[PDB]
């Protein structure tokens, strides 16, 4: 699935994520769209044989189990297909244990180089939330 800008605002306001851990809905919005291009469906593989899932390109080294990533853990507790489906619910339940765990929304490096620091409220301006 490939989400409008608003209405993914709005399932992410649904599932909690607005002001998770202090970063406003805009971040998160921000995030998805030079994550994924708000693409539930993107996959990306990176140098060191880990592939990142989803509309927050979630990685396979860390955080779900693709069965072909050696060494990996699996810290969400989900196949990592399951961050593919159009339900973004196991993406934000997995989002919010990444951010979590100490570095903030730096985990992403599309929001540490194209969000951090802008107006990311722009993100959200003109939706219904
Ligand atoms: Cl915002
Ligand atoms: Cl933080
Ligand atoms: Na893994």
């Amino acid at each position: 699935k490939v989400f409008g800008r608003c209405e993914l605002a709005a399932a992410m306001k649904r599932h909690g994520l607005d002001n998770y851990r202090g970063y406003s809905l805009g971040n998160w919005v921000c995030a998805a769209k030079f994550e994924s291009n708000f693409n539930t469906q993107a996959t990306n593989r990176n140098t060191d044989g880990s592939t990142d899932y989803g509309i927050l390109q979630i990685n396979s080294r860390w955080w779900c189990n693709d069965g072909r990533t050696p060494g990996s853990r699996n810290l969400c507790n989900i196949p990592c297909s399951a961050l593919l489906s159009s339900d973004i619910t196991a993406s934000v339940n997995c989002a919010k244990k990444i951010v979590s765990d100490g570095n903030g929304m730096n985990a992403w490096v599309a929001w540490r180089n194209r969000c951090k620091g802008t107006d990311v409220q722009a993100w959200i301006r003109g939706c219904r939330l």
